[PDB]
């Protein structure tokens, strides 16, 4: 419960924001069919051409108002270009003789968007409400959408347009204005009017995550992380525990201990329950790797491209299963138990430290020889998947910024699902799919296990001499479980942003799905 | 042929190659186990497992015609020792007729799927006994299980793993069977296996060959001239084009590359036809670099391994070793060019340098970032080269980027590509061929990287280090309208722990080419 | 003994030690040649050779006591085999009494006299032969030359390699019988007897070392270690003292306590005493390097090669030492009085490290200023020495895996022998040839010695100029020894089989040599 200090300057918890200004917007879906009124704010038509690569803007729907279609009409829009993230603004008086703002964001010309494509008309949309106070925005699709893209649409634009500015002090930006109001016009209105509170559930599960990784170490550590934990399973009702050392030692999860020795923070494990009334069908644990700065230990974050200055961001997959509970604790699916787990703790250099060569050993008895400390996810997530298998539930997924490796193999768009079970891989690829979260199923070679004997523990932590470094901590992860369906996502390449510089939060919505579609 | 220049008169003018090898030599005959195993003869070896009992006894269950080797085989004896993979025993002694034999064993484990990665332990070991032997035929019976795919994956890596290259050299220890017995259930089914082994065996061992001779042996011109005579041997068409013909085709990446080295650039062109109507046509692509010093961008890293870059042109081995295989076996119903833009890599003042632009023979020019992505340069010509044949899949197989060791490593290959029908044809290609393989996407969100200021396309990115995605997303610049897949094979090629080439690809271009 | 502290309560508190091991319940039974070979249960291997003619065939000349046997290993039979050192075979015949036997060889090459390698890679495939192999018993009959101290060599190394070092194993052991019964023939038998019982004593006192070595810094730690070293001398009915940090600040010893100012673990100084019961004639001051795990310190081994994950290792000279006490302690030479020392420690990074620059105050009053941090080992080899040489002794003689550069200079073979008197040195030499642990010696280059003069202190830790770091570092120690016989031996290279993955336990044959021919 209480965090320790250094200096009494030092912070004693994560600051979260749950009323946030999206949460505010009045969102509104009406049938295209019925034409659009035009009467303030900005009004923007996503348009494309399909077949003429960089054609030209038609706006098709109907408009309610003489003065913007006569603006509208194809001779005046001619001079401009559908390319995929093009967009322009449009000044006019309405028929009520209240001047408007209208334009359009291109969406290319391939009829169908992928994730990455919506999320550049996305991007070019809430540049499009930066620097200007306006109170509502109205989105007119001139484009075919799925319910999962349309979703997708909200839940990147509610996600892009907040900005979190809890570590601003002296340096708020003073022009900031959220809109109150997001009107919507799309063919068949009444289909897509469920996805709109869905989008912002999704949204704030994501923007959540996103808050705690942003979080620095200073900030969020083992102690004011599973304290945020507990406080978010008391506000959605969630049954918690939050596991201290002496439970721990209690539990022999001397894998995962061992990884904190090194820290003024002690060891806090979080596990937090959803269980839907009547029966439940299926009962899935999801685990989430915690370390809230990894420094590498021993085996320090020194060498050129260490990225040591990104490692608050080694909590992501804790990050992304809370973000997650946020979503199934306010859905509420029926026929379901969850289990939201994380061994959280933070990996640093002290006298007390753990050591390369040291041998542990972990909850299910096996010694382990420490070749690297910085392979230190592997091991709470050791302990933590002994634990979860003791739950005894149908599906193990763990989520996990494992392997720099990842950069290397797949990079920043795509996540890496490795697994022992098929049927079980194939439910991620398919909630891959309806969460617009990209992932690629990698193999677990086996060739590879023998690498892992150890002349004096019963296994050794690293490869010798195997660079696939993915594939190796999937094996090693491999042996602690026994005799259930289990997965693991390694989102070490594509957990942070690089380019925007922030948290995408990645993982959240595939894990609902996952949860949901189950 | 053209002349090999020299520097020295030292200096080698052809690859040596072995055609006739020992293993040619074997007379291999296969019988059903159901009548029980004679071992008058020779080395006798038992492959034996232990479902569930994990390092558990050895219990030997087959009839033999030899109350001496009845005895040592009683449990009693045999449970001495344990199945634990790759684990084996084996005794001399003298049988019912006092003639000498030796009997043992290899451990198979407690799995009853053998994987081809645990079928090549059990062959190393096997291979270990017969490198320390003499005895004039091995027999081998299989009290496990295998399919026949794993049955002829099993004799072609026997053959590969026995035969030593010493082409290089100037054992008392061993000498070659002349006999290979095996015993295992349905010998019939399995028999036909036995040729098509012997034959995949040696398209893989001349890939090895010309992969393991140094670049001072293999150089674009000597590797040419082996292609020639090979086709010559296999009645194959062959054009080989040299250095006008390749500036009259406009092929400016791909002579890039080669501008720094004293051998001119050859680009092999072999042709397999089937006698009767053509039904379908492949262009199977190799990189062909005989040696890559990296340029200018010089291999000077640590790990950058500059002493193994006489493999580089592994890619252009697998597909000769492939149209020895096709031009053995002739497919029917299929035209198959088998092609690779052969150079050499190296630091000369003619060398091309980092941030040279140079036009492709589509016309598109391309911003050079760094002089050690010269593969991707040479296979651009090659793939407009292969298009302009009108085929219906075009296939390249290249040791292209490091990156593969830190994504699948040693064992499996990448592939990518941009038609799903022909990923899944390489897929199935390599589950029966037993080399694998595993489908890697081209993210079309890194195409951005690719965008030069100047030229129409960068070769390399700046920011994106997924570097096998970006190269293959560069190199589908080069295929227009055809279904396209692209083999990186980096990792895989060399086996570093036996210091050898593996001849990795051969047969799974030749699955590819037979079984579709 | 002292309470070892604990971070959690699964940090072990003591080293595993196996005294009672498998090789000790070998029956060795040793039988004259010129009686003929019984060849009956078990293994019987005959060591042969074929002098000039390289991989020439296998005669087999012992008289064997059976006609099948006899017949089977007639020169017809045994011409198709050849000598090729390391080469083996097994057979598999019925003897007279119509009981199956099994026979076989180890080629010994064309060489007649084996170097302490050659005899190493014949004992290797001899064990490779007893693994994977349920026998009760092996017998090896020598039809190669052997003097004394190589047929003892035979049998330690023998008895070394064929021990498994079972004690991290838990879920991993080894479902590994060992024969009960070794029987050997040799020719003079008689003469060779009393080498059986002094190599089983030299396999333990190096098998001892070897598992200290193994054992992992998290149970070897300088509290744990100096507590073993405590029990062995109760067990020998060596005296013994452990100096703790109290005591230490007592005696000035500013450099050795400087070092182990970063670890959790006090300070514990070794020292152990055999005396002979009768008139002494020669004391002997033995002093290992005792640190249990090397991180570099504030230098930290960040650098490619460093090697931290070895670190353990570190102790080996220590361990070498207490293994020599054990065979010391154990065959009771006369007329000797030997001293074990250790200065024991552990080299941390921590708010209370010692610090690149620090300048500190040996027990000899010298000032040192410390020019890296991981060069500790001769900073507490400084104090033991001038601990050492108060004692009053004829001969100290140090032993450490002291620098790297041995690996560039002699390899992982030799050891490095460096000394201020040229008559000990030679006793070393000695020692190292009927030992069979080869060390060779090196210079101590006085033209290097000016570049340890610090601007500020009495002395520098290291040099800014000399590359030679192995020369330094004895010049460096060479100042803490005033009128003593003193040699150094520097076993960085030796002392980690890095193929087969675990210590040689070397040094401890090396030093008992010493002492016993003294
Ligand atoms: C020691 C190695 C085998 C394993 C090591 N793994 C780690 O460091 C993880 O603990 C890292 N947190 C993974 C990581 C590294 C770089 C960028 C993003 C994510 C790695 O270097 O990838
Ligand atoms: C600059 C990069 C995008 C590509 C670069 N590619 C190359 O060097 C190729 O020409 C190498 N032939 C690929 C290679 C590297 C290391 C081991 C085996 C194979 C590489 O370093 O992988
Ligand atoms: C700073 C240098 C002059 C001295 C430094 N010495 C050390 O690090 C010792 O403390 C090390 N124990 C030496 C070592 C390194 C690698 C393998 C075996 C032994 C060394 O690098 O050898
Ligand atoms: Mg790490
Ligand atoms: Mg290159
Ligand atoms: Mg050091
Ligand atoms: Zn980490
Ligand atoms: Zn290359
Ligand atoms: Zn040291």
């Amino acid at each position: 419960s209480e965090v320790p200090q250094v200096v009494s300057l030092d912070p004693t918890s994560i600051p979260i924001e749950y009323n946030t200004p999206i949460h505010d917007i009045k969102v509104q879906v009406y049938d295209i069919k019925g034409g659009c009124n035009v009467e303030e704010g900005l009004t923007i038509f996503l348009v494309n051409n399909p077949g003429k690569e960089n054609g030209p803007v038609k706006i098709s729907s109907k408009v309610n108002d003489k003065q913007v279609s006569e603006f509208l009409k194809d001779e005046n829009m001619e001079k401009f270009n559908v390319k995929l993230g093009t967009s322009k603004h449009f000044y006019m008086f309405n028929d009520n003789k209240n001047s408007v703002a209208v334009g359009y964001v291109g969406c290319g010309s391939v009829a169908d968007l992928s994730e990455a494509d919506m999320k550049r008309v996305v991007l070019s949309l809430v540049t499009m409400l930066h620097d200007n106070k306006l109170s509502k925005l109205t989105v007119v699709f001139e484009i075919n959408v799925d319910k999962n893209l349309f979703r997708f649409f909200l839940e990147t634009l509610f996600y892009e347009y907040m900005t979190d500015e809890r570590f601003k002090s002296t340096d708020k930006n003073v022009n900031m204005e959220y809109i109150k109001h997001l009107g919507v016009y799309i063919n068949n209105a009444d289909t897509y009017k469920e996805e709109v509170e869905k989008a912002r559930v999704y949204y704030f599960g994501t923007y959540y995550a996103s808050q705690l990784i942003a979080a620095p170490s200073n900030y969020c550590n083992p102690v004011s992380l599973s304290n945020a934990a507990v406080e978010l399973a008391q506000k959605l009702n969630l049954e918690y525990k939050i596991l201290g050392v002496k439970e721990l030692e209690e539990l022999k999860m001397g894998a995962y201990l061992s990884v904190g020795k090194g820290s003024m923070y002690p060891n806090k494990f979080i596990h937090l329950t959803y269980k839907s009334k009547g029966d439940v069908k299926k009962k899935i644990a999801l685990v989430g790797k915690g370390i809230t700065f990894d420094s590498g230990g021993y085996n320090l974050k020194a060498a050129p491209g260490s990225m040591i200055d990104l490692m608050k961001f080694d909590m992501s997959g804790c990050a992304a299963v809370l973000g997650c509970a946020y979503c199934v604790g306010t859905l509420k699916p029926e026929n379901v138990e969850i289990h939201f787990l994380s061994a959280v703790c933070e990996n640093m250099v002290s006298k007390n430290s753990y050591r390369p060569g040291d041998i542990i050993t972990a909850s299910n008895g096996k010694t382990i020889e420490v070749g690297n400390t910085d392979a230190e996810g592997r091991l709470t997530l050791a302990d933590a998947l002994v634990y979860a298998e003791k739950l005894g539930v149908d599906y193990i997924v763990d989520i996990a910024t494992l392997t720099g490796a990842m950069l290397y193999s797949l990079g920043t768009s795509y996540a890496g699902v490795f697994g022992n079970n098929e049927e079980l891989i194939n439910k991620i690829l398919q909630s891959s799919k309806t969460s617009n979260e990209p992932v690629w199923w990698l193999p677990i070679i086996n060739e590879y296990r023998a690498t892992l004997n150890s002349k004096y523990a019963d296994i050794n932590q690293i490869s010798s001499s195997v660079k696939a470094s993915s594939i190796v901590a999937s094996l090693f992860l491999k042996e602690f479980v026994q005799n259930t369906a289990w997965a693991h996502i390694d989102i070490a390449g594509v957990s942070w942003n690089f380019k925007a510089r922030k948290p995408k939060g990645f993982g959240v919505r595939l894990l609902t799905e996952f949860v949901l579609n189950d």
